[PDB]
């Protein structure tokens, strides 16, 4: 039912706030678009309720961005990218540490 | 804050659900497209945290349509969500409330 | 602390997951209204995550309503709020339901 879409939301999100988690305790200069293709990756990954939240999460973090002046484009990019099943690792980082 | 994100979007969906609710509230000639648009434009009104929950609302109604048209809604959504004004989609003598 | 409110938002999710599946399994006439005030109220007591998580899944429930057919609404949000500001489910708790729920 829509209880099963929402789980997969649910752990959607969890996967979005893992993904900025690891972002800010990685602390790794160009490390962005790999952590927010990488959670769109994962929660997509949960099923269709996880690819809709990391959506709704992604444009929620875009129209902050606006809000408060910038870019957004190659974020969105990198979201998209990862949501649509693509590595994230294209995005990643030299030495970022592989439990990322 | 996100507090404040978070009563915008809960504002933007009242107006959302309110535009849906005027809606059937009037049975009419070809209505529909001020609707949408009015919805979006009131909700995007309420700030950053408004329009974004009128676009999640616009995009969860055309993903249900999608096992029972859709463009033509989302155009009058944006229309009304980027400021544009509503009016342009109302019928003929739609009533002074909506 | 985010990491604590997160917390709370699983843990009332759960508690949301836990009040459908057990009104599923009861299968009990007119108990929707219970089990919408029961998981409402235990994701609540959770913390500020737990009535927030409540909240949204509460409020995601009413719109998928609204689009298709499920459409009384209003009825089971009045349950709903009932239930997460910290008001007894019981108020709802239809005769004959078994203890345990
Ligand atoms: C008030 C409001 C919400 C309602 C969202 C909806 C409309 C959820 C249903 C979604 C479905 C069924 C999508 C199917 O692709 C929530 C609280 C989520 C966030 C802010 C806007």
């Amino acid at each position: 039912r829509w209880v099963q879409f929402m789980k997969e939301a649910g752990q959607g999100s969890r996967d979005m706030w893992r993904a900025y988690s690891d972002m800010k305790k990685a602390n790794w200069k160009n490390s962005d678009k790999y952590f927010h293709a990488r959670g769109n990756y994962d929660a997509a990954r949960r099923g269709p309720g996880g690819a809709w939240a990391a959506k709704v999460i992604s444009d929620a973090r875009e129209a902050v961005q606006k809000f408060t002046g910038h870019d957004s484009r190659a974020d969105q990019f990198a979201n998209e990218w990862g949501r649509s099943g693509k590595d994230p690792n294209h995005f990643r980082p030299a030495g970022l540490p592989k439990r990322y």
